[PDB]
């Protein structure tokens, strides 16, 4: 039964009554309607000095283009141990508009695992990414009208690194020219943009912990250089202010709930192949304030979401995560053994049984964090009940965790095998957690420790360009930050082609940017866009709303 | 005595709501103090009777605006000081202004639309709904361009711009698709400001989400080769379009600082696109009280004619009575006062200036609604100089009244508030329009230039020719004329100041909006991309652990 069917006919709480039953006070919750909420920063503050519940990450294998099941687990886990009477929420990043119109549509789970009001969650919601995006493009506006206005500063508008950004895949923008038409129409410059999602201004949204440190990164945000190479900022713009002001609703977390009624927070949404793939600190500290246990997720495969969620999130939080999960699929992991993305629907014994060295590595990858796992296996309505025993019977042969959840089909009930084994970890083996590299190694040490130790590759090429920009960079005095890698999500290499574990290869990076005000460093590597495209039908054509219900969004 | 320092002051809009008879499963909150309600109020009431219509305009301003916003405000409190059941409705600043050089359009001193700082940002989202709605049609066409364009589109007649509700002057004219086979197909666009957009022009004049998804699909976005038209629905594109807009097609319920309802609905300016709210809030408003009062951007040679021959042409309105902001600053700037000298007195120039307002009194004669000159008083004005404009008033003779609503209140406008009572009781209006629809274009250009502008005549680059006739050959011709046109001057030359005679329009460029259902023609050199200035107002904007600092 279709997502939006369910999702439309779900039977909510008024949100109002969910924040009391956490202890949130009636005057600490702004409404977007009966059913959405935005929720005050005081929350986290009054309670600074309490206990925290326990932190659950999940993240997965290495992905097709419609995705494992994360989001879909992510929200059924938590419905589970709402079943077995746990005081639980979900922590989950805001979909980003621009795909519900394209590929791989929103963000807000599947079947009878949901976020709802999930139209909302998919399209506006409470204006977050409005705010993101809005913030974002004024920056650029007054960075060109200080060109237009004598350029004060001596900028050198080729080097301008500050795109700008809209929450569509429109592959039009990618690279473009600007400030044409003469003198009175400003200054000719090659830019484009990027999707809004994986704009800085999210990253810094998605780390900061309240709004004068949200200005203050911004503030430290670099836009370009001048002739002589000296960099110039937001602040030198004095931009901070405004852009602030811009946010200072976005910085407040939404509460929502799943269709069991489980409270949710959602709150910033960046990728995890092009951006750093979590939910923001915001969001995920105030509810380990609220609950005992706290689901979260980061994006695509373990080797992008789960490394930047370790080594970038939980390090500027001070997080320990105590457990994590990892979502296998049958129909994945035959892929990574041979079968064509068109011929998954089939069964294949031995394709499965190849296929398995992929979440073999994932499960590898993360045991170096010190954290354990257990393996959610997300049975789809195609695998057969033979793959489904095999998957089980060698993740106990690898001697990992694991456990069927049929969340999708049945909900929270569909959970409590996985939801047990989660409770058994948390129980019986406790956490280590630790981060991959310290913050003193070069970033071409630190870019080689993710290269080897989580990818696999041989090592790593750069062209001259990322060369020229990592001087740049430690020379300025910005070679303590953390790296946060662009690259595919479809493969441990940085070729989309290479499937399953990928050896003897070499990733190459080439382009480095700079995040001073979220404070990371991003090398791009292969051919990853930082913009993404439409298909030849996008969903956006099969889109359609009448005098009330509202078809084609999934 | 700061804008933003009035953040003091209001009560719940649920009982706002309830207290014009809607219901609560009506009302869609966003925080205590803005809802939004539904189209069932209008349907359920279609047949109970419409309050008094009143129009607020003005003559033709200085670059800080001659207080119509701030009128509006002030006459609604005024009239609910004289125990009136009454409404405001107005339109939804656009964004990019309040940190260009203008500000917020939320009112002024102690005549202000509150929560001021929503109300001037991000408000209910409306303009982000229009934004998302325009710039995925947008996207779509280039996806099209690029999967083949079995449509067989020339890319370089696309007339659909992207659109973005900053003042950003560098995306005026600008190449994309660049970057080889993989990256799109290149081609000369820009973007226009959000509130310009057709798009917008739509939410404002559609009646629901079915009709609005109806004229999204009628837009059409450019030409194949041999020159057909295009359209939103050949690319299927208005049920996303639609979607996107389910919310922003509902208008928004706010309040004054002395808590009389408003509406805030649609932003269009009125220079560059057709400068009225919304129908939807317009009407529905009508129906929840006996008294409406409505604002129509810059001056009455735009927004007047505008909201009389589109607004009200389309919607079916009469409207009861008009209202003219004059300001003293404005009309001695018009008699030659040089911007920087407008605080010192002058009166031999405010004689001279009076002309402007003169030639604005008369054309709203023409439309046959009666009329009532604010004179709206700033704090430098001279005791002498109001008293010689009042004076100038009457013996013109229009009726008049004094407004101290910027420094007082409600409490400032009750001769103002009076006057129009005063006007609605006894001088019934006899509106008519200024031209029919069966003309062709450039007899309605020509109207609307000769009657209301008073211009000899009008010219057309070769370009506007073209255009004129490829969209009398498709149809278009029994269009209306929604006429982009510099604010600062009755003519296309923003330094004819006063009443100038003995002058010509020429129209450059024009567009068609088949989804709105009208047409633009665009006239001397005005942009539909504003720009920032040399010290633009976000340089010094800021908010602390609570306080904002700047909303002007
Ligand atoms: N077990 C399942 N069977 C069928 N469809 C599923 C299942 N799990 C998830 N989906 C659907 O597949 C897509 C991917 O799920 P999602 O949770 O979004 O994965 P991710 O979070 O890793 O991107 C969504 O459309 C979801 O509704
Ligand atoms: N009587 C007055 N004294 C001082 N400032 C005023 C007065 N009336 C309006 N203003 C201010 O001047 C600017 C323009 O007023 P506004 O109501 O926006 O006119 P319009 O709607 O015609 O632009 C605003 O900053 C407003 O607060
Ligand atoms: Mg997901
Ligand atoms: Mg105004």
């Amino acid at each position: 039964p279709s997502d939006i069917e369910i999702a439309q006919a779900a039977k909510m709480k008024p949100v109002m009554e969910l924040a009391r039953g956490l202890g949130i006070q009636e005057d600490e919750v702004e409404l977007y309607g009966k059913y959405k909420a935005k929720i005050s920063l005081d929350v986290y503050r009054r309670l600074k000095d309490k206990p925290d519940g326990k932190l659950i990450l999940v993240t997965a294998i290495t992905p097709t283009p419609a995705g494992e099941g994360k989001t879909t687990t992510s929200v059924g886990l938590t419905d589970a141990l709402a079943r077995l009477g746990k005081r639980v929420m979900v922590c989950l990043r805001e979909p980003s508009l621009g795909p519900s119109f394209g590929i791989k549509g929103g963000a807000a789970g599947g079947g009878y695992a949901q976020v709802v009001p999930m139209e909302d969650i998919n399209l506006h919601f409470t204006g977050d990414i409005h705010a993101v995006t809005y913030a974002h493009n004024l920056l650029a506006a007054m960075v060109d009208n200080h060109l237009q206005q004598g350029n004060v500063l001596n900028i050198d508008p080729r080097t301008i690194t500050w795109r700008r950004v809209i929450d569509l895949n429109d592959r039009a923008l990618r690279n473009i020219v600007i400030g044409l038409g003469g003198k009175a129409n400003g200054v000719p410059r090659e830019t484009g943009f990027d999707i809004s999602v994986a704009s800085e201004v999210m990253a810094c949204l998605c780390l900061a912990s309240d709004l004068m440190d949200l200005k203050e990164r911004f503030s430290r945000i670099v836009v370009g250089y001048t002739y002589d190479g000296k960099p110039v900022t937001a602040g030198d713009l004095e931009a901070q202010g405004s852009m602030a002001l811009l946010m200072k609703d976005a910085i407040k977390p939404n509460l929502v709930q799943t269709l069991e009624n489980t409270p949710a927070f959602i709150h910033g949404g960046p990728f995890a192949n092009i951006a750093h793939g979590c939910n923001s600190i915001i969001a995920t500290k105030t509810a380990l304030k609220l609950a005992d246990y706290v689901v979260t997720e980061a994006g695509f495969g373990a080797d992008l979401g789960a490394e930047k969620f370790y080594d970038v999130k939980c390090r500027y939080a001070g997080f320990k995560p105590d457990a994590t999960v990892i979502v296998a699929t049958v129909r994945a992991l035959k892929m990574h053994g041979g079968v064509p993305k068109s011929d998954l629907a089939t069964e294949n014994l031995e394709a499965l049984r190849e296929g398995f060295a992929n979440l073999e590595k994932h499960i590898e990858n993360i045991g170096k964090f010190g954290v354990p796992a257990v393996v959610a296996i997300n049975a789809f309505p195609t695998d057969t009940e033979a793959e489904l025993n095999l998957l089980y019977e060698l993740c106990a042969k690898a001697g990992a965790e694991v456990a069927l959840s049929e969340v999708w089909a049945k909900g929270g009930e569909g959970g409590l095998e996985l939801a047990r084994k989660v409770l058994q970890t948390l129980e019986s083996r406790p956490s280590n957690f630790h981060v991959l590299y310290n913050l003193d190694l070069s970033i071409k040490d630190k870019i080689a420790k993710i290269a080897t130790e989580i990818y696999g590759a041989d090592g790593v090429n750069y062209t001259a360009e990322a060369d020229k920009a990592i001087q740049r960079y430690e020379s300025l005095g910005y070679g303590n930050l953390p790296v946060v890698m662009a690259k595919t999500q479809y493969s441990f290499s940085d070729d989309m082609t290479k499937l399953g574990r990928p050896r003897n290869f070499t990733i190459t990076v080439r382009e480095v940017r700079l995040s001073a005000g979220a404070g990371f460093i991003v090398p791009i590597t292969g051919a990853i866009m930082t913009m993404p495209g439409l298909p030849k039908r996008p969903a956006a054509c099969n889109i359609d709303i009448d005098a009330d219900g509202v078809i084609t969004g999934l």
